[PDB]
C-alpha cells in the first residue's frame, strides 16, 4: 500500500520474481548509463512518503551495481521517499571485512556502509551475510537473513541416506552445523589445508557428503574438497553454496571435478556460460525474500 | 622529502610523466581486482606522516577508477599517512551537479563529494572542472587548476591571423572569453542552438581562423555541429582546444569526417588506440602544470 519497489541491473530476474511475490509492479525508473559510461538514474514515479525498496545486489559488476543502487538512493532521497530500504541479497565487497595483521589495505565494506549510510538508506536487507558481525558496521538496521531453509528444503527432496556435512575451511564450521543440525542432527566433517595439502577433519569414507559454504567464487577449494573427500571413499560429493559468484575459472573446474551438483541460490544471477553447466542448479529465494520485505514494510 | 605519490589504474601514462616532473618515483601499490572483479588495493609503502598524492582521473570505467582512488586513501588513512591529497586530473560525474528543474536525479557530483570526504581525503586537484561552483560542494580545499596557459602556448605556436574564438555553446561563453582575453583579446563568437535543434551564431565568423574552445568533448556532437555551423557561415578554417578526451561512442569518427583542422585536447584522460589513431586529434600534456601545483601544496 505504501509500498513500492525499484531495481537496479544487478539481478532484474530476482527482481521480476519478487514482485511476483509481493503482487506489487516494479516501479518505474531510468536505470543506465550516460554514452561516457556514467551511470544514469531517473525516478519515474511520485515516491512521496512511499516506504521504498530497492531490489540490488552488488555482485559483479560490483561497483556499477553499488553506484546504481546509491544514486537510485540519492534520486529517492531527494525526492522525498519516505524510508529507503537496500535489499542487497549478495553483498559485495563482505570479505574486505578488517585488516589482516594490519596489513596497509582498505577495509571495504566498512567504506561501502558508510557509503550507503551517506545517501540516507534506512535499513539493508540481505541474505547469508560472509561476516554476521557486518551487521555493527552500520548505525541502521541490518537484516540478516539465512538462506538454510531452502537449502534444507532441497537438500530433503533428494532422498539422501547416510548424510555428512562438509566445512569446506575452518572458516564456515558455523554454517555448515546450521544444516547439519537440520538432517537429524547429521555428521559434520572439515576440511583442513596446510603448507599446499587438504586434510580431512573426519571419516567421509562411504558417506553421501554434502559440502556447505556462503560463496563459491572461484570454486578451487570447492573442488579440491571434492577430489579430497572422493579418494578417502566418499559415496557422493555435492554442494549447497549460497552466492554463485563463480569467476575465472569455476564454471570448468566445476565441469570438470567429481562434484555430483552444485546448488546454488539466485542472490546472483548465472551467466551464459554457467546456466548451460549441467551440474549446476539454481534454487530461489524470491519468496524467503518477499516475506521479509513484507515484515519490515510500514 | 615528505612527499609521495600513488597512481592508479586509470592514467598510469600521466601519472608517470607528473612522477619524472617531481623526480620522486611512483610508491609501491597493489591497485588490481580480485578474481571476480571487486577492487583490490594493498599499499607497499610506509607512509607514516607523508604527504601522500594519488593520481587519479575518474574518467571510465569512471565508477572503477573512482573506486581505486577510494579505497586507495582508506587504506593510507588507516596506515597513517600525513595529509591525502586526490589529484583527479579530470573529474568524473562533474556534469550531474544538480537537479535540473527538480527532476527525480541524483546530484552524481555531490554523492561522489562526499565519498571523498568520507574516507579522509583533505584536498582535491582538478583540471578546467565542469562548473567552478563544484568547490563549495566540498569542506575540504578544491584547486581547481585552468588549463589555459599551456592551451594559449600552443596556439601561439600556430602563428595565425584573423583568429576568432568560438563557444559552441551558450554556457561555454565564461571559458571561451577568459581565452579570447588572454589571446591578444581576440574576437569572440557563440554558438547558440534552438530546437525548432537548429543552430544559430551570436557573431561574425565568415574569414576568420575559428578555435573552438570548450572542457569536454564526449560524443563531439557540440563540437562537430558547432564546426559544420561555421563552416556553412564562412569561417576560413576551424579547429578546437578542448581540455578532456572523453571521446565516446562515434566522437573519433564525427571529428574525423569533420571539416576540423585539428583537434587539441589534453592528456588529462588517456586516448583510446582509435583516437590514437586519428591524425586529426593532438595531445598536449599537463604533466609539467600538475607537478607544479602539487609542488605548491606539498608541505
Ligand atoms: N572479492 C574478493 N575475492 C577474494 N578474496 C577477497 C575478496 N575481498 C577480500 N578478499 C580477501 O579475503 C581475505 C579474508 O577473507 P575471509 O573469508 O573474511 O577470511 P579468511 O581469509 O579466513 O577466509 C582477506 O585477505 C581479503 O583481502
Ligand atoms: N556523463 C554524462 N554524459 C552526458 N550527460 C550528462 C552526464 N552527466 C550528467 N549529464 C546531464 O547533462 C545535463 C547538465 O549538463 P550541463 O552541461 O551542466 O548543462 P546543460 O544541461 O545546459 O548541458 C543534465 O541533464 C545531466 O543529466
Ligand atoms: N592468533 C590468531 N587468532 C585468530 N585469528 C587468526 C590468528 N592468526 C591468524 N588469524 C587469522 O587467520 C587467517 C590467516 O591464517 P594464518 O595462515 O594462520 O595467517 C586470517 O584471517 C587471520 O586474521
Ligand atoms: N545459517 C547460518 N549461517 C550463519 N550463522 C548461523 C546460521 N544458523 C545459525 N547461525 C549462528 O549460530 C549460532 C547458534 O544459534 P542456533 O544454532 O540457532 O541456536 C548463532 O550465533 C547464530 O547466529
Ligand atoms: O575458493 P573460492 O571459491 O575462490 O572462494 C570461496 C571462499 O571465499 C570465502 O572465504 C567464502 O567463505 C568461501 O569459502
Ligand atoms: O557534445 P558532447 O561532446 O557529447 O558533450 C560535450 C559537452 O557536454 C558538456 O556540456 C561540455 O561542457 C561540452 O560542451
Amino acid at each position: 500500500s505504501t509500498m513500492m519497489i525499484f531495481t537496479g541491473n544487478a539481478n532484474p530476474e530476482l527482481a521480476l520474481k519478487i514482485s511476483s511475490h509481493l503482487q506489487i509492479p516494479i516501479g518505474k525508473a531510468t536505470v543506465g548509463t550516460f554514452s561516457d559510461g556514467e551511470t544514469m538514474v531517473e525516478i519515474l514515479e511520485n515516491v512521496r512518503g512511499k516506504d521504498v525498496f530497492v531490489l540490488q545486489s552488488t555482485c559483479a559488476p560490483a561497483n556499477n551495481n553499488l553506484m546504481e543502487l546509491l544514486i537510485m538512493a540519492d534520486a529517492l532521497r531527494r525526492s522525498s521517499a519516505g524510508r529507503i530500504t537496500a535489499v542487497v541479497p549478495y553483498f559485495g565487497y563482505a570479505r574486505q571485512d578488517r585488516r589482516v595483521r594490519s596489513a596497509r589495505v582498505p577495509i571495504t565494506a566498512k567504506v561501502v556502509a558508510d557509503m550507503m549510510a551517506s545517501v540516507g538508506i534506512c535499513r539493508v536487507l540481505t541474505v547469508d551475510l560472509h561476516a554476521d558481525q557486518i551487521q555493527g558496521f552500520f548505525y541502521m538496521p541490518v537484516d540478516n537473513v539465512y538462506s538454510t531453509p531452502v537449502l534444507l528444503e532441497d537438500i530433503t527432496k533428494q532422498k539422501l541416506n547416510n548424510i555428512m556435512i562438509v566445512s569446506p575451511d575452518v572458516g564456515g564450521v558455523v554454517r555448515a552445523r546450521a544444516v547439519a543440525k537440520r538432517l537429524n542432527d547429521a555428521e559434520l566433517s572439515i576440511i583442513d589445508k596446510r603448507r599446499e595439502v587438504m586434510h580431512i577433519i573426519g571419516e567421509p569414507a562411504n558417506k553421501n557428503c554434502i559440502i556447505v559454504d556462503d560463496i563459491v567464487d572461484t570454486a578451487g577449494t570447492l573442488c579440491t574438497a571434492a577430489h579430497e573427500l572422493k579418494k578417502n571413499g566418499a559415496k557422493s560429493v555435492r554442494a549447497y553454496i549460497t552466492h554463485p559468484v563463480l569467476s575465472g575459472p569455476a564454471v570448468n573446474n566445476i565441469k570438470h571435478s567429481g562434484l555430483d551438483e552444485v546448488v546454488v541460490t539466485d542472490t546472483i544471477p548465472l551467466s551464459a556460460e554457467a546456466q548451460n553447466c549441467e551440474k549446476i542448479r539454481v534454487v530461489s529465494l524470491a519468496d524467503m525474500l518477499a516475506q521479509a520485505i513484507k515484515r519490515v514494510n510500514v
